């Protein structure tokens, strides 16, 4: 396996709790900013005014290439909001393709619970499709602009690398957090085969889950439940989020598999950390989780399997200790399944926009132990998979 995109390998930093980001520049002369990679939204937006959590921001008045679109944008969401002013400017990715494009930029002027203290990022790169752009689908997303204006192939791929232990801001700054390969697939970043699932519709990166197992035991729900009301791949969500009824069934099964140790309700609610003496985390008592995804071939599926090393998120102790501590990074959703950062950390994920498909392979940087690894395996004969999609 040769790695043919050396310029872009190791261009991400960050972690599942706070986001993975890439360096970008905006304006003339170039203003450098760290930008959250978000496959669950479709706007390119940057801090453009002082904020307690920003150490830098886009200064439109210092860019000779700034263009004012004379239009506001307001982006409320469940846990927060940002608002700002639309414009365009020249944009580059230093550890990216050697191209500069003119792109839409939302200059964030006000926000609430959007920016994250100590995360090191100052803006967001929404990589999903125009349908979910704000204020509407007429605001061309960045990746669309990049493809239209250059010879960059209509594809990107993400290797998000969890450390398997906590990092402070200093360690995050000094550590490689993964790769975003723009326009290609780098063979050094994965092992085994890539398996592809269709993009069901181009809005979010929507997929269809057809079967769920906990340690090989079928959760045995009608597969529509797994995709109620959608299933998406979202680097801008920390957890694996599951629809309420699926969450309840999965947690029951994970508790049963791990029953040799009792954990408090607050742990299963994703609120409370649990800790073990250094090196003694009992990985083996926790089950693997397999999600079967619709394949590209009629009546064929494949599965991705994650370990507790993926779904238990490393956190620092509430106290001063050498304990190894974690939070449970599976949580309930009322807006469908979200395959967030903790599940993406297991896999190299290929967003093949050109062929309307998402590829998964075992990540070369997934955390595991001597006894088990993450897996991507197939094929399986699976019938009536279209019926698993919610309408
Ligand atoms: C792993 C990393 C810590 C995670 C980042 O957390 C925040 C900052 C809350 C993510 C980046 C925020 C959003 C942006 N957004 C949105 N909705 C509609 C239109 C435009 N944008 C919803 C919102 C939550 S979900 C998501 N994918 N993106």
């Amino acid at each position: 396996r040769r790695g043919s995109f050396v310029e872009m390998v190791d261009n991400l930093r960050g972690k599942s709790g706070q986001g993975y980001y890439v360096e970008m520049t905006v304006g003339s002369p170039p203003q450098t900013l760290n930008i959250l990679v978000d496959t669950g939204s479709s706007n390119f937006a940057v801090g453009a005014a002082p904020h307690p959590f920003l150490h830098r921001y886009y200064q439109r008045q210092l860019s000779s290439t700034y263009r004012d679109l004379r239009k506001g944008v307001y982006v409320p969401y469940t846990q927060g909001k940002w608002e700002g002013e639309l414009g365009t400017d020249l944009v580059s990715i230093p550890h990216g393709p050697n191209v500069t494009v003119r792109a839409n930029i939302a200059a964030i002027t006000e926000s609430d619970k959007f920016f994250i203290n100590g995360s090191n990022w100052e803006g967001i790169l929404g990589l999903a499709y125009a349908e979910i752009a704000r204020p509407d689908d007429s605001l061309e997303p960045f990746f669309d602009s990049l493809v239209k204006q250059t010879h960059v192939p209509n594809l990107f791929s993400l290797q998000l690398c969890g450390a398997g232990f906590p990092l402070n801001q200093s360690e995050v700054l000094a550590s490689v957090g993964g790769s975003m390969i723009i326009g290609g697939i780098d063979h050094s970043l994965y092992t085994g085969s890539l398996w592809y699932t269709p993009i069901r519709r181009e809005w979010y990166y929507e997929v269809i889950i057809v079967r769920v197992e906990i340690n090989g035991q079928d959760l045995k729900m009608d597969c529509k439940e797994y995709n109620y009301d959608k299933s998406i791949v979202d680097s801008g969500t920390t957890n694996l989020r599951l629809p309420k009824k699926v969450f309840e069934a999965a947690v029951k099964s994970i508790k049963a598999a791990s029953s040799t140790e009792k954990f408090p309700d607050g742990f299963w609610l994703g609120e409370q950390l649990v800790c073990w003496q250094a090196g003694t985390t009992p990985w083996n008592i926790f089950p693997v989780i397999s999600l079967y995804l619709m394949g590209e071939v009629t009546n064929q599926s494949f599965r991705i399997t994650i370990l507790p090393q993926q779904y238990l998120r490393p956190v620092e102790d509430v106290a001063t200790s050498q304990d190894d501590c974690y939070k449970f990074a599976i949580s309930q959703s009322s807006t469908g399944t979200v395959m967030g950062a903790v599940i993406m950390e297991g896999f190299y994920v290929v967003f093949d926009r050109a062929r309307k498909r998402i590829g998964f392979a075992v990540s070369a940087c997934h955390v595991h132990d001597e006894f088990r690894t993450a897996a991507v395996e197939g094929p399986f004969v699976t019938l009536d998979m279209e019926d698993c999609g919610y309408n």
